Formats: structure tokens, sequence, C-alpha cells
């Protein structure tokens, strides 16, 4: 393992604490959501992430976070903002956001000098 990877899959254990039924955690399919394909062009769950991680196809951590956002934009897009799929994403969203801020990573760039 890289250094990239350790903090990746830093990053995604905390992510996946906050899905603990695990609806994010594997693609979306037509038969668990009807049309999701006809709406959802460019589907991204943890699993995709985490394979990504492990075959070591993120560059940078910017990267790793426009596949998250990625996630909580297709299931904002494809369900109602009355649904539990709508408020999970966005919960996810802001929590994920706080964590890999700019903020967070000036100072992890910074204590790398
Ligand atoms: C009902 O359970 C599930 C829901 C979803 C699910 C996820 N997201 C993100 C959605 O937008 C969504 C929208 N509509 C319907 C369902 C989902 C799922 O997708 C991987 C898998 C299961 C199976 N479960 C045993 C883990």
């Amino acid at each position: 393992s890289t250094p990239i990877q350790q903090l990746l899959e830093h990053f995604l254990r905390q992510l996946q604490r906050k899905d603990p039924h695990g609806f994010f955690a594997f693609p979306v399919t037509d038969a668990i959501a009807p049309g999701y394909s006809m709406i959802i062009k460019h589907p991204m769950d943890f699993g995709t992430m985490k394979d990504k991680i492990v075959a070591n196809e993120y560059k940078s951590v910017t990267e790793f976070k426009a596949d998250f956002k990625l996630m909580c934009d297709n299931a904002m897009t494809y369900n109602r903002p009355d649904t539990v799929y709508y408020k999970l994403a966005k919960k996810i969203l802001h929590a994920g956001f706080k964590m890999m801020s700019k903020e967070r990573l000036l100072a992890l760039k910074r204590s790398m000098s």
C-alpha cells in the first residue's frame, strides 16, 4: 500500500460508517431502482471507489472527492427530496466535504514538509 492509498482508505472507511444499511455499498441496478439507468448515466458507489483505491486508480484526493460527490449527486437526482436515499446522500455529502475540506487538506500538505 502507498501513502495515498492509506489516506483514501481512511477517508472511505469514515464515509462508509454513515451508510450502515449498505445503500451506497454497491452499484444501483434497475431491478432495485426502476428506470435508474435511464436517468443516471455516470453511476458511482463506495465499492467501485474501494476497487479504484486498491487498483491505485486515484492520482489525487480531488479525483476521489469528485467520485464521492458524483455518488451523492446521483442519489439526489434520481430520488425525490422526501426520500431516505436523497436525505442520506445530502448528509453523506456534507460529512465528506467537511472531512476532505481545503482547510483539512492544507493542514495535511503543511504536515508533509
Ligand atoms: C432497499 O435496499 C437497497 C437500496 C439501494 C438503493 C441505493 N441508492 C443509492 C438509491 O438511490 C436507491 C434508490 N431507489 C431504490 C434503492 C436504492 C441499493 O442500491 C445499491 C441496494 C439495496 C439493497 N440493500 C440490501 C443494500
